[PDB]
């Protein structure tokens, strides 16, 4: 599990193709003697495991996840080359500090940023969500972008505005995002209950 | 992600001025050293991110978060000042319970009390919402007011009641707020997702 | 509390009828220097309080536990027989990774197997909800059946459809499992809001 809670800015090292995905070196500033090989990182809102970590003793800080079919088709990692900066999360650990919405790191597809605007040192995104996506994006609900929780400020069809504020725009890299961009979007899965109540009350 | 469940009674301590945004100094009862930079914390029901903690080797208990133009659009920290005391919750960990009402501060508006009714120990406030969240408040349905899971009670229209007994009174806000005063609005998560479903 | 994720298949050594319970033994590859009397140990989905533990310098590998009529009557521990083979999960202390989600040990009732379909090395298990619990098993959701974490990768009406990996096979009661079978089902805390929110409606 996830909160949306971004804790840190990874770098692209390596892409290397392998069968139906991609091996991902990120270099990060997590200290690799905490991370087992298995554990979920949330890749800019991707959920990604493990596979390879640094000879241990060693000070280098990076680690090595896997890209598959579903994950090469849905999400922006497809497009993902060396030097991409990327959202980090690890996986929430007993007794941490939810802050943002129960975040799985299991993207539904991708949005595409339509416009950008400055309010001050605050930037306000507005974004396309596919048709699919619509109903489950409710004003002041939850969504994950980028693996980044955000409150959705106003709804129109598929389109929705975001807001992210001065501190997120530092420590997560929506600073260097720009019109045009397509991010990955989660949808809240408290939406999903919503969906399953009234699709069962009809029957 | 919060309860609903206030905790402490924070004081804004400054209001300095930013670009299209407030810095907010909060002081509490709350150890800075239990709280981590970029943390959330629902300032009287408004979600917050805190950027600034005090010195080590400082025996000062406060944190600092900022607004924006949502926050001050919406929220009645646009009025702000230095003084002013405001419900505290922190984020809910993970293994601990989630009973009743989730608040999650997203804020939709401000409400009015319009009436403040003494009820024995506990005290009636009447409110009146915002036009658009008169079809979010349903009967007996949970609400966040100042951050506060309450019980909607009676309601006409946009009119509604929610009844804050003693204890209530004694560790929030809610006993110093006075008919005619602003409260920060969140409707129900769940509920809004299910009447945007509607909607199609 | 507990993430879902089983460390051990045990086998239970006996069972043994109490005034308004059951007293089950259980045979475990756990060291038994680490298993503290009083401990908690999600057995099948249930969270069970370790009683009885071997003598001073004993060799045997075994804990008891006491299942009560909460547990009896929801539970699948009533036809639990000598011999039946259970997942087991030790608790999570504070600080502890999740590789699953929160799972309390609390079953809510019994899910119904309907259908074992394989995929490869995967196999889908099409299985049968309670009436209470049906309308808050959602797609993409979390969801413990006889204590393993699993996503729910497809509803329709009161049946839902998991996927299990050939480790989880391998490593959890899921291998032995058939068409038929009782398994323990707890929903998650998103499942459990939903459903607080709609018995409010009273
Ligand atoms: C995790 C989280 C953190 C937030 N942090 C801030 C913040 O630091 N400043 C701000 O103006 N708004 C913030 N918001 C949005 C704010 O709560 C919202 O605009 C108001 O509640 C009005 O609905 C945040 C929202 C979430 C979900």
């Amino acid at each position: 599990m996830f909160t949306g809670i971004i804790t840190d800015i990874g770098k692209v090292d390596r892409v290397k193709p392998l069968n139906e995905g991609v091996l991902l070196r990120i270099e990060t500033a997590y200290d690799p003697e905490t991370i087992e090989l298995g554990a979920s990182i949330a890749c800019s809102g991707v959920c990604l495991t493990v596979v390879a970590l640094p000879e241990k003793g060693s000070n280098a800080r990076w680690f090595e996840v896997e890209a598959w079919e579903e994950a090469l088709r849905l999400t922006t990692i497809s497009s993902w080359q060396s030097g991409r900066k990327i959202n980090l999360e690890r996986s929430l650990k007993l007794g941490d500090e939810m802050g943002g919405h129960l975040v799985f790191g299991h993207v539904d597809g991708q949005a595409e940023i339509v416009e950008r605007k400055d309010e001050g040192d605050a930037v306000r995104f507005t974004l396309r969500a596919p048709e699919e996506l619509a109903p489950f994006i409710a004003q002041k609900g939850s969504v994950a972008l980028d693996g980044t929780s955000l409150t959705v400020n106003g709804v129109n069809a598929n389109e929705f505005d975001v807001l992210l504020i001065r501190h997120s725009l530092e420590v997560t890299t929506w600073g260097e995002r720009k019109a045009g961009d397509k991010v990955n979007i989660e949808i809240d899965q408290l939406a999903r209950y919503a969906a399953r109540l009234a699709q069962y009350q009809k029957l």
